[PDB]
């Protein structure tokens, strides 16, 4: 049972839930390799192991653990996969997977939130324009005019043979990069791949450097096709700054909606490779990584001149200058729109508020410290002298090879 | 079957091979990592002497030599007939330097080649030790030109008591317990500064009151030595602009001493080691200024330079800081003292991760530590990823004597 310490405090807590944890990661005893983004690498027994641990989780999730419907709540799941090898969940397990998932999600910084989650079943779902139709109310329910409310919308199990349901976006609001005779990107490097994947899928190329993508869905077997998106529910913001007037003229904006639509949800054992979910902003990953990281946009040095920062030497700290006031940016434009965003120092607050939580329900949580520390101003919050243990709990939100 | 590790930022793959070599085992299983947590026999001397050994015939491109092969011989003998055994000159300088290379915490070994070694393993008294102290202190500060080096006291034997340094670090600032439950100087060393003064020690009553050493023969009691005081050079902190700043009656010490770990080469073990090498901005600036357990000035800053305290997301925490490390960064180059800033250091530690994979193949490396403690992602190691492991030669803590 690791002693886990915090060195702000001084106090000391016991992670029982570590030992049970299960699905190896990719440190030994020789070497720690917790600072890999992906950990490592990428007659069916399995499936009833998986599927007893969630159902006997549930139940003494809802104190109805032992005898009556938790007894016999188990006969009809070894039946089910007994006969036709997958199984269906009950609606209300569908959303304790889900939530539990958030939960157990162990570089998610937002997850004080995970009690309040909205689950939309789409597992009955049967075309291309049938996902479509499914994720716009997801967009609109979300966005909720700036109001933004977490949600999941989970489409049909893959199933034994046959193909799968996929979104092909990362995201399913994200801009378009384009190339040149320099081989450079205007737009979002990071998504040149996709916007690659689009054009020759018919789609016809942009203006500026932020292009909405169009989204790229696909049912089981037949091969995706487009779908443009309406831009009414897309809402972006276009950015300013409070008292630098010069700082709206950049033309910077960006969406209002964090929607990741390419991971992979298990719950009791069962795959969906499409089920994307939302929430709303941190600051610093808009401020920060997207526009400030070299291989995304790369405001920085454009900000720093017009600052008038020495950007000749190093130790004129121009860099971190520009970036606190890249985020003042963000944070100030988003609240003048009126859509939900978060301060790291806030946001980190609630996740100790988050351990003590789950310390006295669980015993424990996994939590992944180079990614809940924020990017910039680390030290500056709680979470950095805060130790960590890093593990795996079920269910929880899975990376999965891209379908290219 | 070596870890692939990647660069984010550009795109590179590399293999750490080097991490085979791994001698030693930490504190993570593949059910669970531990990477963040701050603390993670004649015959078995003879397996790491002989590594040693090993290691430092290569190092001079003389593996399975004559000498080599003598030196071996040499060695088990001596530790059949003693015990123990002594390394020569030369060896110790290696065992040094491979120490500074190996420690995975620190992102100033672009420089480990060069760091000045002396020994002290002749040592016989508290007095002689003080002396060879003054003299470390006096050779590394060099009036503001920052000089790498590490004074070698006796090494740990059977039989006599051992040579201890009992401060954290040669030069540390008092603290003093106040009558509101409150600490006047640096409350991380509210616990040395106990002892000096019920050592005998004359209590000041400032912020920045340099403290004496504690310093032990074997199987004496400790000693107590006052600094002199021209000895210690200081640097008054101010803002370039802000010049409220200097107002503030803030000051840092030259030269970042860490005197209280253990030097371990080849098997045998030196409780008492002290190295220097200069100072990285933000250690003073984020760390030591604030931290809000030491000595804990952010707010008060920002409250100076008109910040809306009241809430966090107008980022006056951040402001505040980077302000702080700027006036650091001025000061210190405004009195010619040696300093390096974050996006410097660890740019020149990129190189030093070229150097050593083309080298010993790889590099240990702790990233939570590695990442300067304000913003990270604006520098080249954030987005590269590391393989930390226990190599030795090496620093490795221990509890304090009392
Ligand atoms: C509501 C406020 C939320 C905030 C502020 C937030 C914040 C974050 C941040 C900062 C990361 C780091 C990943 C990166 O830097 O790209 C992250 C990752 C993650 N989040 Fe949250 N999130 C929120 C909601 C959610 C929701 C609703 C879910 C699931 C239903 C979720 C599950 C995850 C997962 C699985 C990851 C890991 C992604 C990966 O491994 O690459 N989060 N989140
Ligand atoms: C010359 C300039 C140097 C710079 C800029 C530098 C930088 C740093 C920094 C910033 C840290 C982490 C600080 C912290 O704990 O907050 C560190 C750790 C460390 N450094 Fe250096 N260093 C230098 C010289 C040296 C020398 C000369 C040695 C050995 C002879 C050394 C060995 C170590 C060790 C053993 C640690 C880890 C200590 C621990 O884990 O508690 N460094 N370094
Ligand atoms: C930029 N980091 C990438 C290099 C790694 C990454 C991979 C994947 C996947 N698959 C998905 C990723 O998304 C991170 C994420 C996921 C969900 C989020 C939610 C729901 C809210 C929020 N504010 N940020 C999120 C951030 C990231
Ligand atoms: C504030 N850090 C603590 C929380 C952890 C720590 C503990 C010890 C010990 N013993 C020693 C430590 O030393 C860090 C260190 C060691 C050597 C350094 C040298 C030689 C130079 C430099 N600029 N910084 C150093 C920093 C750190
Ligand atoms: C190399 C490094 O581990 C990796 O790029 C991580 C570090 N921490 C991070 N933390 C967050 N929130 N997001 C990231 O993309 C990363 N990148
Ligand atoms: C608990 C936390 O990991 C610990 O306090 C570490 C984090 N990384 C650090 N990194 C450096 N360079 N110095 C430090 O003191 C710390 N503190
Ligand atoms: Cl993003
Ligand atoms: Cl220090
Ligand atoms: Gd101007
Ligand atoms: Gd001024
Ligand atoms: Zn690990
Ligand atoms: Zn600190």
């Amino acid at each position: 049972f690791p002693r886990v310490k915090n060195w702000e405090v001084g106090s000391i807590t016991y992670d029982t839930l570590s030992a049970q944890a299960q699905q190896d990661g990719p440190c030994t005893p020789r070497r720690c390799l917790g600072s890999l983004v992906f950990p490592r690498k990428l007659a069916p027994e399995q499936l009833l192991s998986q599927a007893r641990d969630f159902i006997n989780q549930y139940y003494s999730s809802i104190k109805r653990s032992g005898s009556q419907a938790h007894e016999q709540r188990l006969q009809e799941v070894e039946a089910e996969v007994a006969a036709t090898g997958t199984y269906q969940l009950r609606e209300s397990e569908l959303v304790f997977g889900a939530k539990q998932a958030w939960r157990n999600a162990p570089r998610c910084v937002g997850r004080i939130q995970w009690g309040k989650l909205q689950v939309f079943d789409a597992r009955d779902c049967r075309s291309a324009q049938e996902m479509f139709t499914y994720i716009c109310n997801h967009i609109k329910y979300a966005t909720n005019r700036g109001n933004l409310r977490s949600a999941i919308t989970v489409f049909p199990q893959r199933c034994p043979g046959r193909g799968d349901f996929r979104i092909w976006n990362s995201q399913l609001v994200r801009y378009a990069g384009y190339r040149q005779q320099d081989g450079s990107v205007r737009g979002d490097p990071a998504n040149v791949e996709i916007t690659e994947l689009c054009i020759q899928h018919g789609w016809t190329p942009g203006n500026g450097r932020f292009d909405v993508l169009p989204l790229l869905l696909q049912a089981p077997d037949e091969p995706p096709e487009l779908f443009l998106l309406p831009p009414e529910l897309v809402l972006e913001v276009p950015l300013e700054h409070p008292t630098l007037e010069w700082f709206a003229a950049l033309g910077l904006r960006w969406y209002a909606l964090p929607a990741v639509s390419n991971m992979l949800l298990e719950i009791g054992g069962l795959e969906f490779p499409a089920a994307p979910f939302s929430g709303w902003y941190m600051s610093t990953e808009i401020g920060t990584r997207n526009l400030c990281d070299p291989h995304r946009y790369n405001i920085l040095e454009d900000v720093a001149v017009c600052m008038d920062l020495d950007t000749r030497t190093t130790s004129s700290l121009w860099k971190d200058k520009a970036a606190v006031e890249i985020n003042v940016a963000v944070l100030h434009s988003y609240q003048l729109a009126k859509v939900t965003i978060v301060d790291h120092h806030a946001a980190t607050a609630s996740f100790m508020k988050h351990l003590e939580n789950e310390q006295k329900a669980r015993g424990g949580c996994p939590a992944d410290w180079a990614w809940i520390v924020p990017p910039i101003s680390g030290s500056l919050t709680p979470v950095f002298h805060q130790e960590m243990v890093n593990y795996f709990l079920s269910p929880a939100f899975r990376y999965q090879p891209d379908p290219w």
